[PDB]
């Protein structure tokens, strides 16, 4: 009894360019599916027109994954000459019990490392300041470097915010309701990588396994611009 995204032309475009992953890295939906009418409890259209997404369990997600119109998985040059810019309003609800982290964008390398991701969080603590409830940008160091620089980007509200994330040559920016909240941070460790946009709910270390994450979307796209 779940409304499909597709309904909406508002996201006939990005569905076109996405596969839906659910619960772990394995695809459910390729485009044509998603543009078919899919719909689960984990991904579906709410009455006033979000395309939600939610899941349970730690490190499982419910996420679009950037694809080409031609089929092929989306896979540019990560610090290249041609701007990609991905924009989402996203409505973050007060998350469940349990919820610690919900990551629900992404630029993700080819293999095995988050580039950025942006993250809600519980709780935070950077440089020695400890922040509740806050929407947090993380920047890998490195491939062989765990570690990572993080920023604050927002305190948390469940209203409608508007997240645009571009990334052009070997620098990466984010902008939170217009304003810059990350300005041109260096991604040069990802030279000779390749990267792709995500979208969604993926749930980072729950401390109830059982809770839903769960993150909505007003609009969503992603483009290059040559
Ligand atoms: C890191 O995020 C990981 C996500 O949790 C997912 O697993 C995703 O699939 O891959 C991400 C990744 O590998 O980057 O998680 C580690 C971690 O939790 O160990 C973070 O490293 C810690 O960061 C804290 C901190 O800066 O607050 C440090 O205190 C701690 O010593 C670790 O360096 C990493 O930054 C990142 O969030």
């Amino acid at each position: 009894f779940y409304t499909a995204p597709s309904t909406e032309s508002k996201f006939t475009e990005v569905l076109s360019k996405a596969k839906l992953q659910y619960p772990t890295s394995t695809t459910v939906a390729f485009a044509d599916d998603l543009l078919d009418g899919y719909a689960a409890s984990y991904f579906y259209l709410t009455s006033d027109l979000y395309m939600q997404f939610q899941v349970a369990g730690s490190s499982q997600r419910s996420e679009l994954r950037e694809m080409e119109t031609s089929g092929d998985e989306a896979a540019w040059d990560c610090t290249g000459s041609t701007a990609h810019v991905a924009s989402a309003q996203i409505a973050i609800p007060v998350q469940e019990d349990g919820i610690e982290e919900v990551t629900i964008l992404q630029v993700h390398d080819s293999d095995v490392t988050p580039v950025l991701r942006i993250s809600w969080v519980s709780s935070i603590t950077i440089d020695g300041v400890t922040s509740e409830d806050v929407v947090l940008a993380t920047i890998r160091n490195g491939i062989d470097d765990s570690t990572a620089t993080k920023t604050v980007l927002q305190a948390h509200t469940t209203s409608r915010t508007e997240f645009n994330i571009n990334v052009q040559n070997s620098k990466l920016s984010i902008t939170v309701d217009g304003t810059t909240e990350l300005d041109e941070a260096d991604i040069s460790q990802f030279d000779g990588s390749t990267c792709y946009f995500k979208a969604g709910a993926y749930n980072n270390n729950p401390t109830d396994t059982s809770a839903n994450a769960r993150i909505k979307m007003y609009e969503l796209e992603w483009v290059d611009h040559h």
